[PDB]
């Protein structure tokens, strides 16, 4: 099953990005699952702004981030198999805009 964690990323962070911020990975689903990643800030705008690992499940931010767009991209992942159907999930994932020295509180 997918297990993860909310992920807490400081905004304002920069390039160079993409850049590895977590990781969702699934107790047993099939070695050959791949992942999907979704939601505001993946497919939902803001589009492209979290991409999941599709083989590691690595969920990666592609650029900085503001807590003003959004506190939180509530993200959704699924597991899906090399057959592209989805094994398991939608599960959420949730990727909350933290501070960093206070970036913008």
């Amino acid at each position: 099953s997918i297990v993860v964690s909310p992920i807490l990323i400081p905004e304002n962070q920069r390039q160079p990005f993409p850049r590895d911020v977590g990781k969702v990975v699934d107790s047993d689903r099939p070695e050959r699952s791949k992942f999907r990643l979704t939601g505001k800030g993946v497919d939902q705008e803001p589009k492209g702004i979290f991409r999941i690992n599709e083989n590691t499940g690595s969920v990666s931010v592609t650029r900085t981030l503001d807590r003003e767009v959004i506190a939180v991209y509530q993200l959704f992942v699924e597991t899906t198999d090399v057959n592209g159907k989805t094994l398991e999930g939608p599960v959420p994932l949730e990727v909350i805009v933290i501070d960093q020295n206070d970036n913008r509180p």
